[PDB]
């Protein structure tokens, strides 16, 4: 039985497989437990209350009940608890609060903060309302922990009411926090770097404070909002890992503190840094969802619980089990130096080889030459498409091919008509110059003008042309931050730019719900759970090596779908790597992936199109299994390994992709085994037509084979009898 | 289905879950499988057969097939194989053989080596017959795999038949062998040292060659004829793990081999150390018994394994499932220095605190005033027993104990009538003076006038005394082999001394088929799975600390069942580690185990007489649910640890011991969680009649509450409703 | 020798067997070496200036000096560097400050902040004082780096003036940073507990941020103002 | 204690300014009166060492390190209390058994060794001790008067380091002729071989005379093949060496 309960003074929150139980003391919410499933908690692993040194309490005679020592679910700074707070807010000569709870409700269906990105499909949802009150400072905190019937996933975010007569100030205001007991931890997280996103960490936990976030005003390259916290020693196969997720795509924070004790607490939210969000009164603030999902069949176990949440309340149900179109993109192969010969040319090459969707890439707006320039102008360069953009779409639609348009919306070149117009528009400090990235501005999408106008500007673009793709772009961070009229203005320019940003695509997606849209951001400098709610695939990295790709992809889809992550084919030497890799190893990498091609092909030998169009043939067989079927791990591509290997099942099919990096001599082959196959099942082997048992391909294994030389791949075909 | 199958060039060996495939490969015996059971195998993990570099060849024209580099069940040298052999056989001017697989069988029931320990209950197995031969040579080498129908354990052992015309000598002859594929492992093995038996070693495999022995001429303390071969990163719960373990109590060897590929061999036999045996035309050498057991369930599963294949089918079934009786043992508690009077009135004080059983240790046979003569000497001592050992029997049983007596029948001083008697029984060499070791030397059990005696001796004290339970002791190790008339009968005279002292101990312990008897040496310097064949309990150590005992219990029971474990109570300060420890803790420790008190009762408070009293009221109950019921290891105490606490579960009683060395402050509670429960079940905690779900106990646990203090402990008592 | 030397746009502050070694680039403050002694030192360990992506720029045309990528010893927010700032001042409408150097003077002898424990004994010391400003904002950061010539140590503070005609507020105000070249390294640290004090941590360092710090009032039983 | 309910501001900036205004007043306060009467030795306290830090040290020349006066639970606490800061800083008690904090007995003699790595000082009842515990204590004092220039003036060594993991503690001290060192095990051993320690900082061809055994040695062999350590049987026992370089 899931959903919530309230029995004396516990609450139940029930997901599938995972409870939260919280316990009301004396108005101190205390968090009992979170994992696994338990009906009538009795509380076997309570907090032993005694005096410990300089934890303080709340009244002069008992030394027992400290904030500093007893385990909750939102902080507070000034009452006792030293612990890092999640919640801070000014008011008056203060920024102490003393949140206390009054009521709860519970509520079923659908239910979210205004404005941000929140899960769908919750009609077999119920969500306790924690209501707590600062009598003195008349604040109301209300808390939300929403259960799922079909996940082992738990949403949460807070509401904070100014009831005073007085403005007040929001310092931070984080999304979800756990205290978890004293014992031997691990963290994953996922960082990286620019053409490196997504690098899978792993270290132990230690006393102090470690912390991932972003200040760049995007979510970024070298950080992710998750982190997993791992019972040590937690595998592939086994052990429990509790993932904390942010459905946020701006600035974040997530954070794991060992105290004094060796307890530990564990937040996720917006970054306190470059926040601060006034309240006049009656004015009331939401933070965004986060997600605390749990599994204990280790990290292959926590990767199936997050990808299944995703697909079914996060993605858009319009594309969640829908297989998306092979694409060309043209931005490799040509960058800016093309016309409509050229784009006409690569799509005639690109339906003999059976490619479904066209995508024109950055360049034929405004005077966008190069990229330099004409960032703000989405006017149509007729001179450059040999005609409007209409006659472009026809004639690709014609070659029978989707068609499908570039866009970076929330970017304005200094040369460009409209920093021309508007040149206040910018994100900017007066009386500072410019910070310049890729030799653009970044528009301030906290002015309402803004939004209006690209509201404008694109629902005018997809209204009065056929596409069927968007390729939403961002190719820069946020600086020189001073846009308020007043300081704390530009503390909340960060956040507001986000709200705009979501009322924009958010509008946009809904409107025109037939278009796929796809996001972007130099590649995976936003690819998070925010932008996913309504992009249902991302460019995963400007990086289109098939060996750094490996890393990439083995954090892109650690906790995100495989459907989401678009993967290319592209050119050698590689562009990023400068590094010759098989044609036929660039193609099972990218079909790891959301799978296109990214390359000129009219330069491509006879030889070398065939290989494409039998790439192609071949996906087509293997998309639904690599989109819409399980994934499984076999081998990691990690900082020291020299192999990869991902299976895929779905159904009577069962796929497994090799790839080895650094040829090896005198060194035996490595025994791969399959997982979670029928033992009794007879899989048959399409290249050679062995017919083995589940049994001995978990069990015993493939002998893998490969010739002599560096980054050469395999894939087994396997098919159920 | 379990068994054996011949089917073409395949043999299968299946026992439950753990299958055995062996090819056939023109007379070449190839390993394809050992693990999870596989039917109709085909061969996904078969070795790929390349030429390797100085890897040689049968014949001239195949390069790619090498005995160095194919997976095999048993090793020669010479042949191109350069992995440690475990066959080698001298003959005419060689010891090359070249033994060719000719024909197998299949038995049914009961099958094992002559004179030495095997496996008993073998209705329900079937054991594989592997007929090979050098014809050049002249020799047959006969492999046997026995399948077991209720364990995932495999049995072997060999037979070497000598067929030519010439005497031929063995070498090397280990009982098993497996070559695994190139992977990472792990291995875990059981050390130590005296007073620190057992001691649980995990380490990486790396290249070279690891390995434990004893040349001692018994197994030892400082290493257990054991093996552990785990998947990288195994866990309590979770992953592969495959033991090979020997019933043999002489010396032996196991060796982990990591070659220049990278794979793997692991075996286990009698050492080559101090071993050769000569064969005349006709004779033949059968090896002791080794095993193999497998589990998937980490380190717990694969203890459940082997502790549930010694209880069945090891252990004698007169006692495997029989309450041990709680004794009293003088050793600790007076030394040498005892007569009747302090016997009787110890007698009194062990009835009176409701002990079962009274044990007279070393000291009451012929001149045995201190350790320095009289072994041999199996004479009593009526004088210091003050009267017959019957009339003390008799004062015993009408005391309600039943009565138990210390031999080391092994053993000779040379001041001793024996030793005057018969210098010449005595291990030596002619021409050197004795090696010493405690002042005593040992018997040539390789000698039949020696076994002859022995047997008669005590026969005659077993017939002619109402004897209930014997401790059989052996205080030293073996030095100065010369006592054949040929340098190889010296090389034979330390495996047929273990041939003696089987022959006799399964001769004894067979006619006194009522008798428990208790193995011993020095504590655990022999405690292995030949031993345990005939002794269904064994003096865990002679280190009686409670703290000193927590590393030697958690090896002790690490492969062997805890009734086997003995664990006394004994006197503070600790005689071997100099420690007070709590009482209660003692307690509690030597519960973990198969429990006795070795103190004297004589010197106790009334107070420490009432503690001592209810503690075995305590273990009366508790004695089904430690001795019949399942382990489960919840904190182990390893080197680093503070901490030990082991759950045993039986029926509807669960109980759960912790202990923690040293004292701690301002340290959260450790929270321990049980394993193995009904999560639906309703568990109720004696000592608070509080009733928890198993879910709560299993996924929330107990916050663990001490006192200021070291080693302390506490005990949680459940009864499921 | 010891003591400051500033030799055109270089300053070297050399305590004994410790140089710090910064270099003035048009304003802009870069750490080029702290480590063992170095005289005449002309680079071998500078930064490569190279476009790295979504590391921008104080310039529109010029794509490779970036204060993301430069090794510095204060960090700023809002100029292109996003590692973790160490002075931020909220004036105006804003807490983007630029801080551009201007002026370097030596002092010898005793000198510290009025009203915070400082080094004594000053006698063989001398320190480098950065003169940085923002002009827009009208205010002063002065940086002291002092030498000693018997330890191998080098002391820092800062000080902030307001010379606009506003209130404005310090919201960061770190004493010490500096930004080592990319390398393998661990960190010792003193933490614990009360009855449990000073506790030695050693790990490895990881991406991301790792800190210790009180918000006691006190620095506490539970870590010690050291980072190792 | 540590600061809460921050709110003494006319205005939600002074409160923010309170924390360190407060640490400002402190330093006016203790730079005063330390300065005042330059004569008194403070020591600076916060149960224990809850403000240990260079700060304090400016102005309060030893601190209390902790308020674990356990011999035992010492030995991690002294480990980091003078890992920065020398150890004529770190004050160190013998006091009484069983532990207060810790619930433990240890011996008298190793109360003694571990304080007297540290500022020695006494921090039990004097009035409820045998006539035996009197004469230990007398001898103890009498022998740290001897090894306080060693300890309080001289270079410090560790030469096992009692961690997370280690069963031992050993801290060597030069000072001009005088070399003296701490040996410390925690957890009784039994069937395992003694512990090897050598001793670091000697001069190879100095001539170093062991006090307890008058024998020789040269700072070679001492520095290079070491100290065989020989302990009874027992926890929490201590051996010191006192060498005296000819
Ligand atoms: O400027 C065009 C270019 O912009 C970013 O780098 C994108 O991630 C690329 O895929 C491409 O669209
Ligand atoms: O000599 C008597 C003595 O012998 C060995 O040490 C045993 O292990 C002890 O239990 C005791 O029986
Ligand atoms: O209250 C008195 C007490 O105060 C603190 O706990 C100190 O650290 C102790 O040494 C003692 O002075
Ligand atoms: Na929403
Ligand atoms: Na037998
Ligand atoms: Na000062």
């Amino acid at each position: 039985h899931m959903g919530v309960r309230i029995e004396n003074n516990l609450f139940y929150v029930e997901s599938k497989n995972l409870s939260l139980i919280i316990e009301n003391r004396n108005g101190y919410l205390l968090l009992k437990h979170l994992g696994k499933t338990i009906k009538n908690y009795k509380g076997s692993n309570s907090v032993y209350e005694r005096d410990h040194a300089f934890s303080g309490n709340p009244t002069a005679t008992n030394r027992t009940f400290s904030l500093d020592t007893q385990r909750q679910i939102f902080g507070q700074h000034g009452l006792g608890d030293f612990r890092k707070p999640t919640i801070q807010v000014q008011h008056s000569v203060t920024e102490v609060t003393d949140f206390r709870f009054v009521e709860a409700k519970i509520l079923k269906g659908q239910n979210g903060p205004q404005g941000l990105p929140s899960p769908h499909s919750m009609d077999d949802t119920e969500t306790l309302v924690l209501m707590l009150e600062d009598s003195k400072a008349q604040l109301s905190l209300t808390l939300y922990y929403t259960t799922f019937n079909n996940d082992a996933t738990i949403a949460s975010y807070s509401k904070l009411d100014n009831n005073s007569n007085q403005e007040v100030v929001i310092h931070k205001d984080f999304s979800f926090m756990a205290d978890f007991p004293a014992a031997d931890y691990e963290i994953v997280t996922l960082q990286g770097a620019y053409a490196r996103e997504k690098t899978v960490r792993r270290q132990q936990v230690e006393q102090g404070i470690f912390s991932i976030s972003s200040n760049r005003g995007a979510s970024g390259h070298a950080q992710t909002p998750a982190l997993l916290l791992c019972e040590q020693g937690v595998t592939e196969d086994a052990g429990n890992v509790f993932a904390i997720q942010l459905m946020y795509s701006g600035n974040f924070e997530a954070f794991v503190q060992k105290n004094q004790l060796n307890e530990v607490r564990v937040a996720i939210g917006i970054n306190p840094e470059n926040f601060s969000w006034k309240l006049a009164p009656e004015e009331y603030f939401e933070t965004p969802v986060a997600l605390v999902t749990h599994s204990d069949q280790g990290l292959t176990g926590i990767s199936h619980e997050s990808q299944n949440f995703v697909l079914k309340h996060i993605m858009l149900s319009e594309f969640s089990k829908k297989e998306r179109p092979i694409l060309i993109n043209n931005w490799e192969a040509t960058y800016f130096d093309f016309q409509r010969e050229k784009l006409l040319e690569l799509a005639d090459e690109a339906k003999k080889v059976g490619i479904e969707l066209f995508v024109l890439d950055d360049g034929w707006f405004g005077n966008r030459f190069d990229d330099n320039r004409a960032l703000g102008d989405w006017v149509v360069n007729e001179e450059k498409l040999g005609g409007s953009l209409e006659s472009l779409i026809s004639a690709i639609h014609e070659r029978g091919l989707q068609f499908g348009l570039w866009l970076e919306p929330e970017m304005i070149s200094v040369d460009s008509d409209l920093y021309r117009q508007h040149p206040d528009w910018a994100i900017q400090v007066p009386g500072y110059e410019h910070t310049y990235s890729r030799n653009q501005l970044v528009l301030n999408l906290a002015n309402p003008q803004v939004v209006e106008y690209l509201k404008s500007v694109l629902d005018q673009l997809l209204f009065y042309h056929d596409i069927d793709y968007i390729k939403w772009d961002m190719n820069r961070n946020i600086t020189k931050l001073g846009n308020g009229l007043t300081y704390l203005e530009t503390q909340m320019q960060s956040h507001q730019y986000m709200l705009g940003l979501y009322e924009l695509v958010s509008y946009l997606t809904e409107k025109h719900s037939h278009i796929l849209f796809e996001s972007c951001s130099g590649g995976g400098g936003r690819n998070d759970l925010g932008m996913m709610r309504y992009f249902p695939q991302v460019w995963a990295s400007d990086n289109t090596d098939a060996i750094a790709r490996l890393p990439i992809q083995y954090g892109s889809s650690y906790l995100y779908p495989t459907i989401s992550m678009g993967a290319h084919v592209s050119a050698v030497p590689n562009h990023q790597m400068g590094r010759m890799t098989p044609l036929e190893t660039r193609g099972l990498v990218a079909m790891m992936g959301n799978l296109g091609y990214e390359l000129d092909l009219t330069n491509l030998s006879d030889e070398e199109k065939a290989t494409i169009a039998n790439q192609v043939n071949l996906y087509k067989e293997l998309r639904p299994v690599v989109q819409l079927g399980q994934q499984y791990r076999l081998i990691n591509p990690d900082t020291v390994s020299n192999e990869a290997a991902v299976q895929f099942n779905y159904g009577n099919q069962t796929i497994v992709t090799y790839v080895r990096v650094l040829s090896v001599v005198e060194t035996m082959e490595t025994t791969l085994k399959l997982k979670d196959l029928d033992e009794e099942g007879l899989y048959k082997l399409q290249e050679n037509g062995e017919v083995y048992s589940g049994a001995e391909l978990m069990y015993a294994g493939l002998t893998v084979i490969l010739s002599q030389g560096d980054f050469l791949s395999r894939q087994y075909i396997f098919r159920k009898l």
